[PDB]
Parts: C-alpha cells; sequence; structure tokens
C-alpha cells in the first residue's frame, strides 16, 4: 500500500504545516502538524477542557463506531518551548492520503497548553520518530507510520515541505518525479528516538564550505534551523546590522536586508538554502527588525534541521531495519 497527502503552511510564515487525517468511522477530518520530532498522535478532541479550545476542530471517539478506549492508558508529553498536552487514549481506524491503519493510538487531549489553544489551524499532532518516544503509559503504542510499515510498497515515508506553497508527504514510495538529480543517504542514529545525522558542513552565501560534522536531527515539526553557535555567528555576520538580541529572543536583522543563502553538506552532496527562507518577518507588527530562521542550538542540547532546512530539499525517511536518511535537491 501508499498514501499521499498534501502539506500546507498554516500562515504566511511557513511556522508549522497541516496535513488533513481521516480519524474514525465516519471519518473525522483533522488538520494534523506532522512532526518527525515526537511519537504522539494527539489530537484536540470532545474530552479537552473547553476553555482550552478557540476554533480546533475536534475528534469525538462517541460519534465513531471503530473507536475503543484503551483501558487505563494515558499520555502527556512537553516540548521544548514549555508547551504540553495530556490526556487519554483511544484506537481508532487512521488514514493519510488513501493509507489505512487500524488499531491506531489516538491520544484524546484533556489538557493542552496556551501555545496550543492559540494555534486555532493545528488539530493536533501526528509524530513521526521512533516510537521509542511514544509518551502512553502503562503500554507504549507505535506511530502511524511503525503500523503502517509492514503494509507499505516500501518502509519509507517522504517529506516535500514547500516555500510559502504547499507540499507533499508520502507513504510507502519515492515519487521519482519530485526532485532533481540524485537523492544521497546518510547514516542515522535512533539512540535518542530521533532521526539523527550527521551534516558534512556548510557554507554562507557564495563563500567556500566548511567541511565539519554537525550531528543534528531532521524534524518537520520545528520552524527553524539550530546550529551550533560558531555557524550560526558566521551566517549573520554576512548580514549588515544583524545582531543577537536577548530581549527578543535571538538573531534579528533589518527588514531592509537581503540574506544570503545557506548551503548544508549531505555526504558529498550539498542543499542550498535560498536566503528568502531564512526570512520570518518582523518580530512584532509594523517593526523594522525582521527575526531570523537560523538560530543557535547553543540553550537547546541537539542541533535541529527544521522545516527552514528540510523544505529546501525532498527528504526520505527510510525506515528499514537499519534507518537511514535521503536528502535530495528540487
Ligand atoms: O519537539 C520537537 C518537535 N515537536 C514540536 C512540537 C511543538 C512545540 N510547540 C509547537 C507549536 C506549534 C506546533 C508544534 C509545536 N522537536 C524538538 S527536539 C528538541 C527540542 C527542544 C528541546 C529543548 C529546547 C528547545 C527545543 C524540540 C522542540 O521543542 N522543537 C520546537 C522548538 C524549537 C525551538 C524553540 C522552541 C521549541
Amino acid at each position: 500500500s501508499t498514501g499521499s497527502a498534501t502539506t500546507t503552511p498554516i500562515d504566511s510564515l511557513d511556522d508549522a504545516y497541516i496535513t488533513p487525517v481521516q480519524i474514525g468511522t465516519p471519518a473525522q477530518t483533522l488538520n494534523l502538524d506532522f512532526d518527525t520530532g515526537s511519537s504522539d498522535l494527539w489530537v484536540f478532541s470532545s474530552e479537552t477542557t473547553a476553555s482550552e479550545v478557540d476554533g480546533q476542530t475536534i475528534y469525538t471517539p462517541s460519534k465513531s463506531t471503530t473507536a475503543k478506549l484503551l483501558s487505563g492508558a494515558t499520555w502527556s508529553i512537553s516540548y521544548g518551548d514549555g508547551s504540553s498536552s495530556s490526556g487519554d487514549v483511544y484506537t481508532d481506524t487512521v488514514s493519510v492520503g488513501g493509507l489505512t491503519v487500524t488499531g491506531q493510538a489516538v491520544e484524546s487531549a484533556k489538557k493542552v497548553s496556551s501555545s496550543f489553544t492559540e494555534d486555532s489551524t493545528i488539530d493536533g499532532l501526528l509524530g513521526l520518530a521512533f516510537s521509542t518516544l511514544n509518551t502512553v503509559s502503562p503500554t507504549q503504542q507505535k506511530t502511524f507510520f511503525d503500523n503502517a510499515k509492514a503494509s507499505l510498497d516500501s518502509p519509507v515515508f517522504t517529506a516535500d515541505l514547500g516555500y510559502h506553497a504547499p507540499g507533499t508527504y508520502n507513504f510507502g514510495f519515492i515519487d521519482t518525479t519530485a526532485y532533481t538529480g540524485s537523492i544521497t543517504y546518510t547514516a542515522v542514529s535512533t539512540k535518542q528516538g530521533f532521526w539523527e545525522w550527521t551534516s558534512t558542513g556548510y557554507a554562507v552565501g557564495s563563500g567556500t564550505f566548511k567541511s565539519t560534522s554537525i550531528d543534528g536531527i531532521a524534524d518537520t515539526g520545528t520552524t527553524l534551523l539550530y546550529l551550533p553557535a560558531t555557524v550560526v555567528s558566521a551566517y549573520w555576520a554576512q548580514v549588515s546590522g544583524a545582531k543577537s538580541s536577548s530581549s527578543v529572543g535571538g538573531y534579528v536583522f533589518p527588514c531592509s536586508a537581503t540574506l544570503p543563502s545557506f548551503t548544508f553538506g549531505v555526504g558529498s552532496a550539498r542543499i542550498v538554502i535560498p536566503g528568502d527562507y531564512i526570512d520570518f518577518g518582523p518580530i512584532s507588527t509594523g517593526s523594522s527588525s525582521c527575526f531570523g530562521g537560523i538560530q543557535s542550538s547553543a540553550g537547546i542540547g541537539i542541533n535541529i534541521f527544521g522545516d527552514v532546512a528540510l523544505k529546501a530539499a525532498f527528504v526520505v525517511f527510510n525506515g528499514a531495519t537499519t534507518p537511514t536518511l535521503g536528502f535530495a535537491s528540487k
């Protein structure tokens, strides 16, 4: 089997992408944020504290003839911004772009933090990191991809995120029309639960390429590119008037600037992120100070190849017995 679904930016900045997901019988369609940096499929629901729902579409398990309460199971997650959600668990039929998994754990939120409440366009998350990170207790659950894998024509999914435009998530096949040249594959470590790999270096603009190993994760659920302070300083040094602002929370630059591209290595191959991808707009409405899309990972503890990086590529998440990652230009 295979599936194919369009993923759509939630706003003009590409702050996140949402993909429609069918849950239950009759289908309930929710717009989920596909997240290769976590492993829980959690949704706004009929159980969510009413004051914490502000425009989201909710999953109502009582209206699904295939929903079953996973007795005694609970879940609780928090992320690096200090956002969180928690609740109980149903199993139900979940379909993505024509690919159906029966018996998928659907984590129904009883509580969500303010950041999620305020994002009316995101109805939940669909995790695609390794199932070792799933938070359900006392019986850990498998991700959608893990449940689908053995049914897929090939044990892969691909992320083809657009820049200010829709893109695609495919399951079970590689669309050879969606990229240019070749896919370069690189090794993955699953030890932290993530699609963790090592970039071979970087370049700023038309600058010479620096060969250096940069370990990080391929994370569709993180907006920006978080890299070591040395690398990030070298980038912003090529932007007149750019500075790191502790009051704003990172590197800012004059909105009148033209940003240089950023290149990262994949083996002997190179992926170029155009400068426009690195512009995240005014720090506040009407400001002439713009927020940068490349930021330091120094307080995080891991480097994160988020959407700013991934949207410059066609990315293969290869879930074979030894997983790997593939990158192609497009
Ligand atoms: O959690 C994910 C992917 N799920 C995102 C869900 C989500 C969290 N608010 C959301 C809001 C909307 C949609 C999805 C999400 N990736 C990872 S691995 C390590 C960190 C981390 C650890 C410590 C410190 C910082 C990052 C994160 C992280 O928190 N990224 C987002 C971020 C990146 C930079 C700064 C803050 C948060």
